[PDB]
């Protein structure tokens, strides 16, 4: 799969596309701090079935590097603006971490757009710590609440790179090999090219902040429970964003989601379980274009 | 958790493994030969957390009763239709592979309504001459299929040497099955008389018109599945053994509402090579089906 590159509101997107293109669209999104890499794995088990996008958001992966804030909203333009450049009328959305987000966001702004949202480890307002990674996790809530603090954040993430090399391994089970890991190191090598990276933690909507996204994503939430299309939820044992327990109830709440039981897995499910999730996508997308 | 229970069929018993919730749609498993509901249990416990699960023996093969009877086509069509009425099954999707899937074919010519959706994989189909048993690079597999149903050389092989769960079943598998894996196809068939039912199925084999009924059988059900509105999922391995990759691409594209899912390196008892591939297409897709009706 070549990545190729999309000019995005004076910027550049990557991306990776795979599959037949007279076929339903699906659009992969990935969050922090990984990119289209993080499907590599799941795009070839689901491009028998669909045509597959999976883009890198403005400033990840081998896309463009503007002098933005990069906020949660400046995802949304870039992302919105990216898929009308490709020409997508309507999509598959499959999506992880701050994917979810951006996902759950799109969908209650165009509801006619989604054909089916399959999801895991996704954002949700949190009214307290306690609603952010599970009793286990107290040492990831304490690094969380550092990375929202003023310069410790920039300490950790700019400097330190503590994101991507302790974060990201931190949230899979198995050892990454080097030829799999490099690529998640290359988008940023300098403290400048993680402002990203340091700025999605922030973003995080907790206890009452940022309240612009707190408010964003309740909005959101409430349109997903509303809604009509079919989902797809994976869940990892632990999980981190999302327990067992949690993901049952949670599922439970929305009307046609299933819930897929993936076994022992942290926050980057991908990683560990590309094959049973690619497996379990394909099979979902012709499910429901059958009938 | 999987339970195993036993049904009285016809004045005999089925052994069934079942698991999932009683409230979800029903998914009929359905092995051939030489196999049992065995093949199916790693595959069971991805499914069932989506759909109740019902994976029977068929008459004389694993637990299930041996009663004197020929073990024809039409008999294990008997059988699992008295099954099915005794579980009180109304509607269900199948899931099959080998003699499997002649059945849930035949099944679905004669009951369309029954079938929510068919999962299938290195099916039967009517072969008008030997060259449409096998690849040609399996000339072996013909050979020794025809001495399978040439009169007594077959019962040397397969009832006194049990050739066929000997040789032919670790033949289509790519991996070597453990010890304890393999086991539970074994002793199902302890003694040469205990195999006939393993005898009985090469030599219904719709190849050339012999058997004629139940070449006519398989005419009529490919007629009917050619048609078919129902969802449909086809595996294919690589060679496979009774489906090759290019002849199932075809095969998928000719059919109303049918995915090809290529599973890679893999024979004729695919199961036992793709458990996890196999179990985790069929699960999303009956969440699919099912989220929009
Ligand atoms: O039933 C299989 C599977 O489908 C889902 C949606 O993907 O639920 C659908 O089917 C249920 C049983 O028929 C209905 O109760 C439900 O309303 C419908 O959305 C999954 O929830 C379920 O595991
Ligand atoms: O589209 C994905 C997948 O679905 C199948 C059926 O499972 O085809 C369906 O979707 C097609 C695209 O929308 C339709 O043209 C077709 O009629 C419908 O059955 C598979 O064939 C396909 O790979
Ligand atoms: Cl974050
Ligand atoms: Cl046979």
């Amino acid at each position: 799969i070549e990545i190729r590159r999309a000019p995005v509101l004076g910027s550049s997107m990557a991306y990776r596309e795979t599959g037949a293109q007279d076929a339903p669209v699906v659009l992969f999104l990935h969050g922090n701090p990984t990119s289209s890499h993080i499907w590599r794995n799941i795009l070839p088990l689901v491009s028998p079935v669909a045509h597959c996008i999976a883009p890198d958001l403005i400033g990840f992966g081998q896309s463009g590097k503007p002098d933005i804030a990069y906020r949660f909203f400046d995802h949304v333009r870039y992302l919105d603006a990216f898929i009308e450049q490709r020409g997508v009328t309507s999509a598959y959305l499959v999506a992880q971490d701050w994917g979810t987000a951006l996902a759950f966001h799109l969908a209650a702004r165009r509801p006619d757009f989604v054909r089916g949202l399959a999801f895991m480890e996704f954002i949700r307002p949190m009214p307290t710590w306690q609603d952010f990674h599970q009793d286990h996790a107290e040492a990831a809530r304490a690094v969380f609440r550092k990375f929202r603090t003023p310069g410790e954040g920039e300490a950790m993430i700019l400097e330190a790179n503590a994101f991507v090399e302790r974060v990201l391994p931190g949230g899979i089970v198995r050892k990454l090999g080097d030829e799999e890991m490099a690529p998640y190191r290359t988008p940023f090598p300098t403290p400048e090219s993680r402002r990203p990276v340091l700025a999605f933690p922030r973003e995080l909507p907790i206890a009452g902040e940022p309240a612009d996204v707190y408010e964003a994503l309740q909005s959101a939430h409430a349109a997903l429970a509303a809604s009509s299309y079919p989902k797809l939820l994976f869940t990892g044992e632990p999980g981190a964003l999302v327990s067992p327990e949690f993901a049952e109830r949670f599922a439970a709440s929305l009307t046609r989601c299933a819930l897929i039981r993936l076994g022992a897995g942290l926050h980057y499910l991908q990683e560990d379980h590309a094959d049973a999730i690619g497996r379990s996508v394909a099979g979902w997308i012709a499910g429901i274009e059958a009938v």
